[PDB]
């Protein structure tokens, strides 16, 4: 079960370290990093426990997240290498994969796909009917934000970090955009940093 | 800015929110505010410290109360900041234990004038030790006095007490975790957490 970050839940700017000229265009800090960090480190131990028992192919999505990708791995890779036995671990990006073809190598595997925000449903609905037509093992969902969108259309995933209001986040690497590079902390956009 | 960070009585997580020993939990109700919070929060403090004391010789005296985790972890962040700036300052680090009062250290209070002093504690609840403290070093006249502390809790028995830099406001319920004392029954745990009624039976004595 995911943490449940209410509406009005959050954060000062300055309560924590943000760097001074991005402090212009946010409203206020919904995540920390070290939150982030703490709830993708259950989340690896989630993941393990359910998947760490056979071969595991991780799908990361790319959608411009990959900080995501990075701490989500390295805590499967230290939980992995602190078992008693160790596991294969292959990871796949996914835009057509880049690995990658073909996909029939998924058959008999534990299968986790992997995005860093749900917002409709659609691509990981898409995918987890893709994959599944390869037979594998088990096929989980696994991801650090969903937001609650009232025009929530799908699925609920099997490995959730969050779940957030519906709005513009930034920060970590949410922005597809390389405009809030040096931010750490998720963080929700006012009006003049809309633009954007 | 200095504000602290409040945690409201209903804020916190359920205890499969992050990782926690196994073994702790029949004694946890909550947690309150996880590692990676206190981390971020005591690296912000380390930077208003050094905005405000960082032109002359820091003596940082940390109040022996349990454990000394926090003590370590703000002036690590406060010592890489002081490698990476144009003008490195000295810095002294203090121990000290009421009664009453004796520093245990290089430092005396006699020896603190001139010198920018960080008070520095776990927690505030009765705000009476920090007033103490405060009143026996402004005796010696130094450059300046500050109080830095990780929690403040929330009691009508404050005694109005304002630390400089506090870094979560908490309700009154005792807490265990990070730098917190149980007399080390919770040695493992990393994140601030509400203990439970057999918890709380557990400590005696
Ligand atoms: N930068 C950014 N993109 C988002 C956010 N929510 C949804 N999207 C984008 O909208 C599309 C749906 C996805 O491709 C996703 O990248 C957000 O909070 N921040
Ligand atoms: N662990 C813990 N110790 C506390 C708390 N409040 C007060 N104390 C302890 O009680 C004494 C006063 C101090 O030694 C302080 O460490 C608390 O909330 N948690």
């Amino acid at each position: 079960d995911p943490v449940f970050v209410k509406d009005d839940d959050g954060y000062d700017l300055d309560s924590f370290m943000i760097p001074a000229h991005y402090k212009k265009y946010l409203t206020k800090v919904l995540v920390p990093n070290g939150v982030i960090k703490n709830r993708i480190e259950k989340l690896a131990r989630d993941v393990m426990k359910e998947m760490g028992g056979h071969h595991i192919v991780a799908l990361c999505v790319l959608k411009g997240g990959y900080k995501f990708f990075a701490d989500l791995l390295d805590y499967i890779k230290a939980l992995n290498r602190n078992s008693d036995r160790s596991i294969p671990m292959t990871v796949d990006f996914i835009r057509k994969v880049i690995g990658g073809d073909d996909l029939s190598t998924l058959t008999g595997k534990n299968v986790l796909i992997v995005e860093d925000i749900i917002d409709t449903g659609k691509t990981m609905q898409t995918l987890l009917s893709l994959v599944r037509q390869y037979n594998p093992k088990m096929v989980k969902v696994a991801c650090l934000f969903i937001k609650r969108t009232p025009l929530w259309n799908g699925f609920k995933a099997d490995f959730v970090g969050f779940s957030i209001p519906d709005h513009f986040v930034v920060g970590y690497s949410l922005d597809y955009n390389e405009i809030f590079r040096d931010l750490d902390h998720c963080c929700l956009v006012n009006d003049e940093g809309k633009k954007k």
